[PDB]
Parts: C-alpha cells; sequence; structure tokens
C-alpha cells in the first residue's frame, strides 16, 4: 500500500471521525462541535485525522463570490485540531444535492445552483429515497450537464473549491481535499457516469485546485450508491499537474446493505471481502494510490457491532488505509450519546497505533497493552516514528525492543522512537514498563 506523507516525509497512519453532520443544517455552515469536544475526544481516543465537513453552499453563496467570513471560521476550526497535532481532510458535503430541493431533507449546492425545472420532490419513507425523485434527478443531470443545460455548474463547483484550496494551501494542518461526497449521477449510474461527467469534473476542481496549491492530496470517490455496498467502481485515472509525484487519494465509503448476525452478518462478511478487493483495484488504476476510508459507521447497539468495527479497522490497516468514521455527532451511532454518555466506539477505538512512520510500514499489530510494528526503511526521514499509546494500557513509562526512545509524552500520550535504516526491515515492539 501507499501513503500519504507528512511534510518530514512519514508515512501517516490516520484515525478519526467526520465533524459533523450538524454542519448540514447551521446557518454559519459550523457544526455543532467545540473545542472543549475535541479536547474530549483527544483524551478518550487519540485521533489524528479529521473529515471536516465543509459545503459549497457556505464558500459560494452567491454566483462568483465567495464568503471569506465562512472561511475564516473554517480556518479557526482547522487551529483547533492544528494545535492538538490532527491532520484534516476537508470535505465538500452534500445529501441529496442541497436543502434547497424543498420549500431541510438535502444539504450542499446553494440554491442558485439547483435547477430541478419544477419537477415534484414528494415526501420519502426514508431520505435516501429523495435521490430519485424527478427534482433530485434533474438537479443532478442539471449539475452534470446531462440536460445540456448548465456548462457553468461544474466549472463554478471547481472555482469553488480553488477558492477553498487558495486559503488553505499554507496549512500545515490540512492534508487533503475531498473533492465531493458521495457522488450522484442522477440518470447516469455506473461507469457511464463515473468514467464520464464525475471524471471530468475530478479532473477540473484538481487543475483549478492546482492553480493555487500544489502540495494538498486531491481525494476522489467513487459514485456511492452500489460500491458503497460492494460492488466495483467504473472511475478513471485523474491527471495530477504538480511538479514531481502524483497527489491523488482514493476516498471509498462502506456501508454493506445488511447493516450483525447469523447470514446477516455473512452478508456483512463477504461485503467486506468485495470492498476490499474493488478498492484496491480502483486505487490501482488511479495510480497505485493511498486509500483513505471516508466512511463507515453504524448503531453501535446492534449485537455484533464490536465485531464488525474490529473488521473493518483491522482490514483498513492491513490495506494501508486511513479511517475518519461516521461521525462524531451525538447519538448510537458515534462516540458519545447526547449526555455525553462513551458507547462502545471509545474502548473499541482507544487502542495503540503509529501515527507517523519514519518508512513504509509493512504490518502492524496492537492490543490494549502492546503494540508491534514492522518498517521498511527510508534514510531520507530524520524525523521520529511517532505513536499513541492510550493511558489505559501503558500507565506509566515504556519498554521499547528494536528501536531507540527518543520521548515518551505521557500527557500527549505521544511516543516518538528512531530506528536504523541501513539494516533492513525493522520491527518495534512496545509494552509497558515493568
Ligand atoms: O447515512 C449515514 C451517512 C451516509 N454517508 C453520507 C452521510 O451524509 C450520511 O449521514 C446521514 O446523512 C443524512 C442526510 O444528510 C442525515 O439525515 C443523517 O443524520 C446522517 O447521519
Ligand atoms: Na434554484
Ligand atoms: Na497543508
Amino acid at each position: 500500500p501507499s501513503y500519504l506523507k507528512d511534510d518530514d516525509g512519514r508515512s501517516l497512519i490516520l484515525r478519526g471521525f467526520n465533524t459533523a453532520s450538524s454542519a448540514k443544517s447551521a446557518p454559519d455552515g459550523m457544526p455543532q462541535f467545540t473545542e472543549a469536544d475535541l479536547a474530549r475526544e483527544y483524551a478518550d481516543m487519540g485521533t489524528n485525522f479529521v473529515r471536516f465537513l465543509i459545503s459549497w453552499r457556505s464558500v459560494e453563496p452567491a454566483p462568483g463570490v465567495y464568503d471569506q467570513q465562512y472561511l475564516d471560521r473554517v480556518e479557526d476550526r482547522v487551529g483547533w485540531y492544528a494545535e492538538r497535532g490532527y491532520k484534516v481532510m476537508l470535505d465538500m458535503h452534500q445529501d441529496v444535492y442541497s436543502g434547497a430541493i424543498t420549500p431541510a431533507i438535502g444539504n450542499g449546492a446553494p440554491a442558485w445552483a439547483t435547477y430541478m425545472d419544477g419537477l415534484p420532490v414528494e415526501p420519502q419513507p426514508r431520505w435516501e429515497l429523495y435521490y430519485i425523485q424527478p427534482g433530485v434527478m434533474r438537479a443532478f443531470d442539471n449539475f452534470w450537464n446531462t440536460t445540456g443545460k448548465h456548462p457553468e455548474l461544474v466549472e463554478h463547483y471547481a472555482k469553488a473549491w480553488r477558492a477553498v484550496a487558495d486559503r488553505f494551501a499554507d496549512n500545515d494542518a490540512v492534508v487533503a481535499y475531498d473533492l465531493m461526497n458521495e457522488p450522484f449521477g442522477g440518470s447516469l449510474q455506473g461507469p457511464a457516469f463515473e468514467a464520464g461527467p464525475l471524471a471530468a469534473m475530478y479532473q477540473r476542481t484538481t487543475d483549478a485546485i492546482r492553480q493555487v496549491d500544489q502540495d494538498t492530496w486531491v481525494c476522489v470517490a467513487p459514485q456511492a450508491i452500489g460500491v458503497n455496498q460492494g460492488l466495483p467502481s467504473g472511475l478513471t485515472k485523474i491527471d495530477d499537474p504538480r511538479a514531481g509525484q502524483q497527489r491523488i487519494a482514493y476516498c471509498p465509503h462502506l456501508y454493506p446493505l445488511p447493516l450483525h448476525e447469523g447470514l446477516a452478518r455473512t452478508l456483512t462478511d463477504v461485503t467486506i471481502d468485495a470492498w476490499r478487493a474493488n478498492t484496491a483495484h480502483t486505487a490501482r488504476v488511479l495510480g497505485d494510490v493511498p486509500i483513505i476510508l471516508g466512511e463507515f459507521g453504524l448503531d453501535t447497539t446492534l449485537p455484533g457491532a464490536r465485531d464488525y468495527i474490529e473488521r473493518v479497522y483491522g482490514t483498513a490497516r492491513e490495506m494501508g488505509a486511513g479511517v475518519s468514521y461516521w461521525s462524531s455527532d451525538p447519538g448510537p451511532w458515534g462516540p458519545y450519546l447526547p449526555d455525553g454518555t462513551q458507547t462502545l466506539l471509545v474502548d473499541t477505538l482507544n487502542k495503540p497505533y503509529p501515527r507517523a512512520v519514519a518508512g513504509t510500514p509493512t504490518e502492524w499489530s496492537s492490543t490494549s497493552d502492546r503494540l508491534q510494528l514492522t518498517i521498511e526503511p527510508d534514510a531520507a526521514i530524520t524525523a521520529p516514528t511517532e505513536i499513541y499509546l492510550p493511558e489505559a494500557g501503558f500507565p506509566g513509562d515504556v519498554h521499547v525492543e528494536g528501536a531507540d526512545v527518543v520521548g515518551w509524552d505521557r500527557q500527549s500520550r505521544l511516543l516518538t522512537v528512531r530506528t536504523p535504516a541501513d539494516s533492513g526491515n525493522v520491527t518495534v515492539t512496545v509494552t509497558p514498563a515493568a
């Protein structure tokens, strides 16, 4: 597998949340999430990544007019993450195109960019079914210019992304731009969509971003419907005009149909197998690119939920993938219920992991009181390998075999170690001091 790198050349293992669905409907575009909430997340789970939801409607409230005050607010939040050593992926998020689909249900595009052409959007028994209503299908068909009536819309979208990239190009905490949440093709579905207008929008948007930001990873998603459930994607390779190596990453989601017991469990387990095979294939098509599992999640109160979550994280580990869990929002899917009580997720996610590796991690494992990591060396890297150790299992000092301890910060929970680069692959084992 391939990895995103920090400025020191270290390979990043990214673990965090989507923050947050509450931003979708907020008039000011910000999630209901405070700096104290982040402090709690970090204290409880030691996360190092966030998929932070932004919106086209907040970036470009009128055609060609970008809201710099909104971008100030995003920058403020990014600062909270920066101060705690997080890396940030900005997600241009939408569901069902826009809030403007009913006079709320959807989110994303500004009202001026929403053209339903008078076609109906009647109430449906679940929100996903709004996607196939005449007015919503038309809004998407207009956006992709399948109708031929709105070539300007993708151009606006690309330049809205350029405005965001212009603000964040020099932001050391931002590592990735997730160009579009869960692309939906309207009347176009499958390869005709993914290899057609979807790939074309990604290329235009990448090109626009690269006018102002040469180094941030541009992350592209397949269409969500079908591919979320383990079907193959027809997405094609996107060119990165940056000087040097390509910085495109693949950001699919995973949402098995049965969602964890009985035949449902078997169906979900083979879905993971199919999803892995397909994800690996498309990551190759895109140029042997890094993978970020941009979303997966479920009601943690469902029997078998822990086994599912642990299998997904194990699969992500084997694939060298980052993970942003859906989501930090309060409720049974998230790490905390509305009153602040921890769900199953906290103890499940709160495990040792390597955050930034001085070399390519070839394999690793962890339990509550042990981490083992094998590193393919890179002599050019002078920064230490950085590892998270939970206080639960590591209440005092560390015992490290296979590396020299550089520092052990018992407050931030960051262990830094140094390994030789001229002795082949190195295995580092970390356990609690006696
Ligand atoms: O259904 C869970 C997520 C699937 N991937 C896209 C995410 O936006 C979804 O989050 C849900 O979105 C819905 C529409 O905005 C919203 O009503 C729910 O509260 C979200 O959990
Ligand atoms: Na409109
Ligand atoms: Na950056």
